């Protein structure tokens, strides 16, 4: 079967906690009032949540309440333990309260309110020099999820909220984050499509943090290379096929082979043969004012097949590409 892994970093951080801090099974929910909240406007649905503009009336403050569908409904206790084992950390959302809604029936998280720009709009009028500095800034959110034993797993524009006038981020959507444990096999049915990372592509189990930092890389393609989303894949199979034209097969049969995954036979007709890609044939006279040396070795470190070789988000702290940035 499968060769199995381990995070590098933070590897046994949950199994020195008492059991209260990861067995959220066992939390009990403290309930606010939920006449405190009124609501203004409905902000999205997804298949898990209905999200609401609102405002608090005790302070006047904006909020955001999400309300939990049945079917997220089941896992509100691991989204609640992790928001409240990570409250108070750097750019993590706050979650403000948990009441339970009148009409749904079920309940409701009550969140710090941030004024967001849609990506689709903000990402095309960022500097080289915003680039960097909100890399930074998600970079302090994950290193610190990382470093309480939490993955995110849902690592993706949308989940990243900035207050550009502020220049202040969150890293917000926990609902697929989990508890890393060591030789734990995890669900690879986690992240968006274009952001997930070849452990899921590939069906390996034993993944860890480092499944972000792909994440992470895919957001930097996008943005240093203007190209969203940077791997374009019409389905998850599909998904790798677009990774492999850039990172080139051999080195994806190498991490297969090193961990003795067995690819999905669907993969024979579709994969190819493709070398690696120099990040140059990527830069072009639109985009070549976000683009130097030292983004390219950043980007080169982020997206690896091989999960234990990308960097760390410490490790990513600590790069070249930030030394500009003012701290
Ligand atoms: N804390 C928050 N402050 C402000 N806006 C928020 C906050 N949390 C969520 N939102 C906004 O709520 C809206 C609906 O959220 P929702 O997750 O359902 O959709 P989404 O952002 O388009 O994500 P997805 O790509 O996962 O479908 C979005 O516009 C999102 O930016």
């Amino acid at each position: 079967g499968p060769v199995p892994s381990r995070a590098r970093v933070y590897t046994d951080v949950n199994t020195h906690r008492p059991s209260e801090y990861w067995d959220y099974e066992s939390h009990v929910v403290e309930w606010g009032n939920q006449d405190d909240y009124q609501l203004v406007r409905k902000l999205g649905r997804g298949k898990y949540s209905e999200v609401f503009e609102a405002i608090n009336i005790t302070n006047n403050e904006k909020v955001v309440v999400k309300i939990l569908k049945p079917v997220a409904a089941a896992k509100i206790k691991r989204e609640i333990k992790i928001l409240e084992n990570l409250r108070g950390g750097p750019n993590i959302i706050t979650l403000a309260d948990i009441v339970k809604d009148p009409v749904s029936r079920t309940p409701a998280l009550v969140f710090e309110h941030v004024n967001n720009t849609d990506f689709k709009q903000l990402y095309q009028t960022l500097t080289d020099y915003d680039i960097r500095f909100y890399m930074y800034e998600i970079l302090k959110a994950l290193d610190y999820c990382h470093s309480m034993g939490i993955m995110h797993r849902d690592v993706k524009p949308h989940n990243v909220m900035i207050d550009h006038e502020h220049r202040k981020l969150r890293l917000i959507d926990w609902g697929l984050a989990e508890f890393y444990h060591p030789g734990q096999e995890y669900n690879v049915r986690v992240a968006s499509r274009y952001f997930k990372g070849p452990e899921l592509l590939v069906d390996y189990q034993m993944y860890d943090y480092s499944l972000d930092m792909w994440s992470l890389g895919c957001m930097l393609a996008s943005m240093i290379f203007r190209k969203e989303p940077f791997f374009h894949g019409h389905d998850n199979y599909d998904q790798l096929v677009r990774i492999a034209k850039v990172l080139g097969t051999e080195d994806l049969y190498d991490y297969i082979d090193k961990y003795n995954i067995e690819l999905d036979p669907r993969f024979n007709d579709i994969l190819g043969r493709h070398s690696r890609k120099r990040w140059e044939r990527f830069v072009h006279s639109e985009n070549q004012h976000l683009v130097s040396p030292e983004a390219l070795d950043f980007l080169d470190k982020l997206l690896r097949y091989d999960h234990q070789s990308r960097l760390t988000a410490r490790e990513a702290m600590e790069h070249p590409y930030f030394y500009t940035v003012v701290k």
